[PDB]
């Protein structure tokens, strides 16, 4: 979830 969110960011 993390590495999603600070890819989409
Ligand atoms: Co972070």
């Amino acid at each position: 979830l993390a590495e999603a969110l600070h890819h989409a960011l």
